[PDB]
């Protein structure tokens, strides 16, 4: 269950952290292979996940600023050249 394998790779603390990177405040490299370690179907459920969670070490998030993160986390799988590349997020 992805829930589960967002978990165990640190809750992708990495990519959480290139998330507000990008987002008006090697990482990637860590994000990317902690995103590797979940399994492609559950990738843009935790990227999702990570979004969530890098807002709570942001202060105040807007509601654009959130769309924003969003974003970012959906170029990341194609950053990494992780299938499925891009997540709707819908
Ligand atoms: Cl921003
Ligand atoms: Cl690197």
């Amino acid at each position: 269950q992805c829930r589960q394998q967002f978990q165990t790779q640190q809750r992708l603390r990495a990519c959480q952290r290139v998330i507000r990177r990008w987002s008006q405040g090697p990482t990637l490299q860590r994000c990317c292979q902690q995103l590797r370690n979940i399994s492609p179907q559950c990738r843009c459920p935790s990227l999702r996940q990570a979004v969530q969670s890098a807002q709570q070490q942001q202060g105040q998030v807007g509601p654009q600023q959130v769309g924003h993160m969003y974003r970012v986390a959906s170029r990341i799988p194609a950053i990494c050249n992780l299938r499925p590349m891009s997540c709707p997020f819908r």
